[PDB]
């Protein structure tokens, strides 16, 4: 799909059978999604952009589904607002800006 | 341009005459650049990020080329780390997601 944004670009991802908004993020390196619950083992790591830095749990081959399209990629787990969709994602499904 | 995401979304960008560089947030309501000047008067902001929350300074009716096109709007100044370009731009160069 085409997504313009005169509203933030919130869109349906599906993880481990469940649906939530998650946001698509250019500015983001990696994804970052609100504290839930996950299998594998996962590692501390610490995040920052614009007004500090956070302690999120990093889990490794994550499978998430974005609007339909399969993706498996590392997935942060923390305290963030919204649920992030970064780039380590945004390659996997091929999007890219355009004008 | 189509532009993928392997990269950073770091592009050229010209304000009051000067060239910058900033990158291509779709995952920012606002646009926010690094201290500078800029005429008329500003109203104090507050805008939230991952870590916590920022106060920035508001200008309003900002002239602004992002990779050769043109967009008018609202622009804030803070102690941010990195030149953002937000939605409130992007919207006006045409710019969608597209995957
Ligand atoms: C509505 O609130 C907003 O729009 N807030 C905006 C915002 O923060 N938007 C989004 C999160 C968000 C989005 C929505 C909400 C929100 C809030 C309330 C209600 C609803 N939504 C909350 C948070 C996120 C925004 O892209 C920033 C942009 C950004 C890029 C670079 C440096 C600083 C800031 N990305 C990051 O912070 C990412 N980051 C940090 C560094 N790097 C790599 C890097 C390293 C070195 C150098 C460079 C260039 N990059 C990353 O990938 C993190 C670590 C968060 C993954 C912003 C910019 C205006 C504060």
């Amino acid at each position: 799909p085409q997504i313009t944004l005169w509203q933030r670009p919130l869109v349906t991802i599906k993880i481990g059978g469940q649906l939530k908004e998650a946001l698509l993020d250019t500015g983001a390196d990696d994804t970052v999604l609100e504290e839930m619950s996950l299998p594998g083992r996962w590692k501390p790591k610490m995040i920052g952009g614009i007004g500090g830095f956070i302690k999120v749990r990093q889990y490794d081959q994550i499978l998430i589904e974005i609007c339909g399209h399969k993706a498996i990629g590392t997935v942060l787990v923390g305290p963030t607002p919204v649920n992030i969709i970064g780039r380590n994602l945004l390659t996997q499904i091929g999007c890219t800006l355009n004008f």
